[PDB]
């Protein structure tokens, strides 16, 4: 097992992994802020506040009552600041020649200011093709939603071997997988885990949580991807800081 | 088999439902238009002219450059004068919680003017759950997303099983499918099937056709779905003409 540092200088890794692994292993973070609000000045705030605590924010556009493409200006002046990627949780999940268009273009031009997005591999590995005919040239990354969870997930099984498959078969773009662990062996790839909280639960619409020592420590992921635990929370900046210390401990106690 | 008009008159039919199979029966239409255009001026151009020849118009919002919720006023105007439901394709495929908020919130309002929208169904049935908390009170309806036409389609065997138990377990919101095939034996549900050219062929990113006779005669769909076979012909008006008659006739001699 190797650290976020050297993985960052795998020969097979991609620029946006590398970007990422550099900057989590100097800032000491493999916390990604699932920044679920609706005011870009809540957006924003956040971002500035938590940026130095978080390798990551991850955005819904799409719930933003007051998007426009100068908040997303705004928003990659911080990330540039703190050091952190911006991934927009868009979760492509169209025909390849549909979801080019909503990538690129719309009113959300997410391609212009995403590091990363991701794409469900139900429809098969055209949502890869049509993505990464934008995403390539602009330099993007794209993770592939490998396991969920939500109650009742159908990416199980074959489904999550299939999205293993297509990452692999696709490693000038994909650089890795929403999942609830360890997916691939492969080293270069980053796992990313959502329904993450430091108490258990979940919430009244299927969402299921389990700890950062479960999921970094046992299941192996690298990343926590953390929303209500942190924004419900009061001191989001505590909060996020509590987060942090749980995830890269977990990380550095795997890593021995 | 039951016609069109007789469909509307099923007990358990949803009134969204009801209002669509109604205005197909009056129209002698189960053809469905893709507008798949960037442009609002098209789309709204495309929606006058066609509006007579479709039961339905789908869209996607977030590939309109200039979307504004008074583009959306506007299609209204003509699916209300011409008698056509508007189905945002927008594919909700992520967690309760979340689905909830990009249904009724952002910028694009969608469950403001969207008499339908669709879900994939792979996070389990809290992405209905989450839609549907939105889109009851405000009378809408869904589809679920139980096969694809897509080369690589995950969605077979007991995935589209699943489908179809989900729809059936959710019947106060979820009025049908998007799929290759009659899915579901239930008369209530409609069957919308993309994917559709009346020549052999697909596209470059996995897009798969078959003809209005396959998927309404052999296959026993009941709407068909149709964008570039439309959009990129020079007379859009002519080729949605041939489409609607090609999937009138194949409806029609399966009733027999
Ligand atoms: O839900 C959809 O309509 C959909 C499902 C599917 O399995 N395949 C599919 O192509 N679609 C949509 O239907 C339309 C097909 O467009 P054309 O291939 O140009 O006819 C596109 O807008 C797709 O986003
Ligand atoms: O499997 C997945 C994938 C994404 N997500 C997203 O991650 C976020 C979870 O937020 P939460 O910590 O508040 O439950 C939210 O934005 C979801 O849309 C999941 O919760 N689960």
């Amino acid at each position: 097992e190797l650290s976020f540092g050297a993985r960052a200088e795998l020969p097979r890794i991609h620029p946006v992994a590398s970007k990422l692994l550099r900057l989590m292993q100097k800032k000491e973070t493999n916390l990604c802020l699932s920044a679920d609000v609706s005011l870009a000045r809540e957006l924003l705030q956040l971002a500035d506040a938590l940026g130095p605590s978080i390798c990551m924010l991850k955005t819904h556009v799409d719930i933003l009552n007051d998007f426009t493409l100068d908040v997303m200006k705004e928003l990659i002046t911080l990330a540039k600041c703190h050091e952190f990627l911006i991934f927009e949780d868009r979760k492509f999940a169209d025909i390849g020649n549909t979801v080019k268009k909503q990538y690129e273009g719309g009113i959300f031009k997410i391609a212009s200011w995403a590091d990363l997005v991701n794409a469900h591999v139900v429809p098969g590995s055209g949502v890869v093709k049509g993505l990464q005919e934008v995403g390539l040239p602009l330099h993007r990354g794209c993770l592939l939603i490998a396991e969920m969870s939500s109650t009742g997930s159908l990416a199980t099984g074959d489904y999550t071997r299939a999205a293993v498959r297509m990452a692999e078969e696709h490693s000038e773009f994909v650089v890795g997988f929403i999942s609830g662990s360890r997916v691939s062996m492969k080293p270069e790839f980053l796992h990313l885990t959502p329904g993450v909280q430091l108490e258990a639960g979940g919430d009244n619409l299927g969402q299921q949580y389990n700890s950062p020592q479960e999921v970094i420590g046992k299941r192996g992921s690298d990343i926590i991807i953390v929303g209500r635990g942190i924004i419900s929370a009061a001191d989001r900046l505590e909060a996020a800081e509590m987060y942090r210390k749980a995830a890269w401990e977990a990380y550095l106690s795997r890593l021995g």
